[PDB]
């Protein structure tokens, strides 16, 4: 695995997050739970802790986007990049955006947001790309079919080399 350049990292572990719009592909209710259970993935094995906030700026505030969507790193229409994230820092640090233009879903069929949230939040946490091919962090995008999704053991060597492990006894 692979930190930022500098080791940005998060100071504090209780970490909040918004969700500001939605993607058409999915209920809100549905998407809401697909980025809950992408915060879990990071959250099982480290001491972090993901609150969702009513409104107002949260520290990773998450939006969806197609083409030029605010920032200066636009999208480009289906396939292709499919999110990006910001590394740890205030204001946009852990900020996740995710590109309309694909088709979301909670199965196989498009690209499935979970993963890809899951992918994403691994940025904002501070990892950058792992070498390894069996890497939730590795640069492919990758489907599976496990109704329990398995964290790989190359992510949380490196998310606990940030932030330690989870808690004990
Ligand atoms: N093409 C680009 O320039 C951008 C750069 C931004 C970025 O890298 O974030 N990449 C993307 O949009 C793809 C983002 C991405 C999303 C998901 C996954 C992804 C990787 C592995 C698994 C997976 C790993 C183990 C078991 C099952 C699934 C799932 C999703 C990889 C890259
Ligand atoms: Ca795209
Ligand atoms: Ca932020
Ligand atoms: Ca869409
Ligand atoms: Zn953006
Ligand atoms: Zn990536």
């Amino acid at each position: 695995y692979n930190v930022f350049p500098r080791t940005l990292k998060w100071s504090k572990m209780n970490l909040t997050y918004r969700i500001v719009n939605y993607t058409p592909d999915m209920t809100h209710s549905e998407v809401e739970k697909a980025f809950k259970k992408a915060f879990k993935v990071w959250s099982d094995v480290t001491p972090l802790n993901f609150t969702r906030l009513h409104d107002g700026i949260a520290d990773i505030m998450i939006s969806f986007g197609i083409k030029e969507h605010g920032d200066f790193y636009p999208f480009d229409g289906p396939s292709g990049l499919l999110a990006h994230a910001f590394p740890p820092g205030p204001n946009y640090g852990g900020d996740a955006h995710f590109d309309d233009d694909e088709t979301w879903t909670s199965s196989s069929k498009g690209y499935n947001l979970f993963l890809v949230a899951a992918h994403e939040f691994g940025h904002s946490l501070g990892l950058d790309h792992s070498k390894d091919p069996g890497a939730l962090m590795f640069p492919i995008y990758t489907y599976t079919g496990k109704s329990h999704f398995m964290l790989p053991d190359d992510d949380v060597q490196g998310i606990q080399s940030l932030y330690g492990p989870g808690d004990e006894d």
